[PDB]
């Protein structure tokens, strides 16, 4: 199948996600809406149910809303069963409209629909050419308190109507008890409730297996992607896992939100979206796009310097998810706001790198501050809005320009409100002009571009006072001047002759996994697919075409490999890196010190015999190991993923700065379990 094909599941970029507060879009079937104090049919009181369901969007996807738009993919509402309860905080009744109050992830909330519509709603998109992402919120199940087991349904877990347990009186400690989190520090965030949302315990093996099978089973009714919630809250080394699972069982593109605040990048933001196996939302993106189309808070060298750091600064740049807003943020477009800063920044997301998501209404210039007011029912289904057709020019352009799909970033212009930028794969090209300023024309002179000679018209058809552009000899452009608030987009494909490896997903799994390569220029005939230097060919390749190959992974040892990809005649692509093949599944094992004491600014870590502990190198090794909340210094634990069903070797040490203690004594070993999760609690041995 070619890499924009809907069946590929693993790889976004070449796709237009359309971002949907389930609720807030359509009621295509009232019967199943919630009554009483739970439904607001006019949608004024922004925390009811309004009526929105998957019939509404199978109906907007039949009539040609969607799909005129140029969209690929829908990212909906979690769609498991929440609770029914209607909480009132302080006056202000709330419900479960967002689907992030699960009870039951084995069953779809029936304001959504029944497992039939879910089923009707993946075929209809497919047969459509779109792929469906859905929430996946295994951090916590809903508002509970322990010493009130009245208020809402206290946390209560199902496993498809089978009740596994509550908050109060948890005796199979299914749910953290720690208190509730002041966001201190990350540990502080992890193991303690986000505001009075029962916390999950996914060092019960209980917890942990569940969560696995619900989403196998969500895979299996034919999912393309994963949203996954609040992963800054959870145990890496069990979010580790929790991705190995799907993707040596049916690997789908997964991703997660970091959240930063205003330019607060973090590094363990990055080093999570580099270790954890997913993909992230690009806060950093939104960020600066907000501050340069929105806000006026920086000008084009600070979104020129973002989009030169993301290329060199995230391992995937192609699978991190840009936005301009969405539920966490106020809407981008203001009252008092032009609506061409909307569609500068429309225009500029998605033609930029990554893997762009539309929050809903955006196209009918939906304004509103923070939760709950950027999440009102969409007004309108108007077709000829502006921003409609902004969509629907350049989202096609990800299926057919693999520059825009995969390409590198180059700024070939550029002053205070202006910005000229290149994609650019193999021989394929698109180039996008922008001028912020509302009331000053930019002149634009030297422009040198990649494009062949041409008299290239704006693929947006003037839309946003653009223009044809005259490219000559060697891609210089004759001059031109940038009108007011003008976007222009131009671009040129062709066929590749040699291999160029443009995304590979999953980026994480075991041998034996089929992992999908796309790119241009592989060719027909079937050729070699490169592990580091293990050569893959013939019958271990389940698919060769031109833009897509399919190779199972090699039985090479754990750790980090790089891909390439030689195609029939021997050519070689470009090295696609940090692929990491693991030792086999995973299972995630709590480990716990006792009297490590250290010094200021020593930590403890945990270092082994596996390229999931880093084999040995006390730089990989895996820490910094907490001490303040399940246990307290001088012990020290950390929820680390490990291969499943074998005997690892480990030892502890202290590191401050260049450092490295080791503690005395022989390796320790431990025969890790085959599933479900298990704790190890040693003391330091000097
Ligand atoms: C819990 C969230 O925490 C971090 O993001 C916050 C950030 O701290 C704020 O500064 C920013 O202004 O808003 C973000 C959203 O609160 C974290 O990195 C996020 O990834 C995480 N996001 C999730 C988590 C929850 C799960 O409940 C959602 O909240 C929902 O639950 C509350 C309480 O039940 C409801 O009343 C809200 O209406 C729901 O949105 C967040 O929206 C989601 O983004
Ligand atoms: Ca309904
Ligand atoms: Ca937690």
């Amino acid at each position: 199948a070619p890499d924009t094909s809907v069946s590929n599941k693993q790889n976004f970029s070449t796709d237009v996600i359309y971002q949907i507060f389930t609720d807030r879009f359509s009621d295509g079937n009232p019967a199943n809406n919630p009554t009483g104090a739970a439904f607001d049919g006019s949608c004024t009181n922004l925390r009811l149910y309004c009526g929105g369901d998957w019939q509404g969007i199978i109906n907007k996807i039949n009539d040609g809303y969607l799909t005129g738009m140029g969209i690929t993919a829908i990212w909906i509402s979690q769609p498991v069963e929440n609770i029914y309860s209607v909480i009132n905080y302080s006056g202000v009744n709330n419900t479960a409209y967002h689907g992030y109050w699960a009870r039951d992830f084995k069953k779809t909330n029936p304001a959504y629909g029944t497992m039939q519509d879910f089923k009707n709603l993946i075929d209809t998109a497919h047969a459509h050419n779109i792929k469906v992402i859905i929430d996946f919120a295994p951090n916590h199940t809903s508002p509970a308190s322990s010493d009130d087991p009245s208020f809402a349904e206290n946390g209560r877990l199902y496993d498809n109507g089978n009740l596994l347990g509550g908050y109060t009186n948890d005796t199979q400690n299914l749910f953290h008890h720690y208190g509730g989190t002041d966001f201190s520090t990350i540990e502080n965030g992890i193991y303690k409730n986000l505001y009075d949302l029962a916390d999950l315990n996914h060092n019960n093996s209980s917890v942990d297996v569940y969560l696995k099978d619900a989403i196998k089973m969500w895979l299996d009714l034919g999912v393309d992607g994963i949203r996954v919630d609040a992963v800054k809250h959870m145990p890496f080394g069990w979010q580790k896992s929790f991705m190995a699972t799907i993707n040596n069982y049916k690997p789908v593109f997964t991703f997660g939100e970091w959240f930063l605040g205003v330019n607060e990048i973090s590094p363990e933001y990055h080093q999570f979206a580099n270790e954890s196996g997913m993909s992230l939302l690009d806060l950093r993106f939104a960020q600066k796009a907000r501050q340069v189309f929105r806000d006026n808070t920086d000008n084009m060298y600070g979104l020129k310097a973002m989009l030169e750091g993301s290329e060199v600064d995230y391992a995937q740049v192609n699978d991190q998810v840009t936005f301009i807003d969405n539920h966490d943020m106020e809407r981008f477009h203001t009252s008092n706001g032009d609506r061409r800063k909307l569609e500068q920044a429309l225009a500029f997301t998605l033609t930029s790198r990554g893997v762009p998501a539309i929050y809903y209404g955006s196209e009918q210039y939906m304004s509103g501050g923070n939760d709950p007011d950027n999440r009102a029912r969409l007004p309108s289904f108007s077709t000829t809005t502006t921003a409609y057709q902004v969509i629907q020019k350049l989202a096609p352009l990800r299926k057919s320009n693999p520059a825009i799909a995969y390409g590198s970033t180059h700024e070939r212009w550029i002053n205070n409100d202006v910005i000229i930028y290149e994609r650019k794969f193999g021989n394929n090209v698109a180039v996008v002009a922008i001028n912020r300023n509302m009331n000053t024309p930019a002149s634009i002179t030297g422009l040198v571009t990649s494009l062949p000679r041409g008299s290239y018209n704006d693929v947006l058809g003037g839309i946003l006072n653009g223009n044809t552009l005259t490219v000559g000899a060697g891609g210089a452009a004759s001059n031109f001047t940038l009108a007011p608030g003008g976007t222009a987009v131009w671009q040129y494909t062709t066929d590749a002759t040699t291999p160029i490896i443009g995304n590979v997903g999953p980026m994480m799994a075991k041998p034996g996994v089929t992992i999908t390569i796309d790119g241009r220029g592989f060719g027909s005939g079937k050729g070699t697919v490169y592990f580091g230097t293990t050569a893959v060919t013939g019958a271990d390749i389940v698919a060769w075409e031109d833009t897509q190959i399919q190779v199972k992974i090699p039985a090479v040892p754990g750790g980090i490999y790089d891909i390439r990809v030689a195609n029939a005649a021997g050519a070689a692509s470009n090295i696609y890196d940090n692929f990491e093949v693991l030792t086999g599944d995973q299972v995630t094992v709590r480990f716990v010190i006792n009297n490590a004491t250290t010094a200021l600014g020593q930590n403890v870590f945990l270092t082994g015999n596996v390229s999931e502990l880093g084999n040995w190198d006390p730089n990989n090794a895996i820490g910094p190991m907490y001490n303040q909340v399940v246990y307290q210094y001088p012990t020290w634990y950390y929820d680390v993923s490990v291969p499943a069903g074998q005997t690892i070797e480990f030892k502890f040490l202290k590191k401050q700065g260049s450092t490295v203690t080791w503690e005395g004594g022989a390796n320790r070993t431990f025969t890790t379990p085959t599933s479900g999760t298990a704790t190890v609690n040693v003391n330091w041995q000097p």
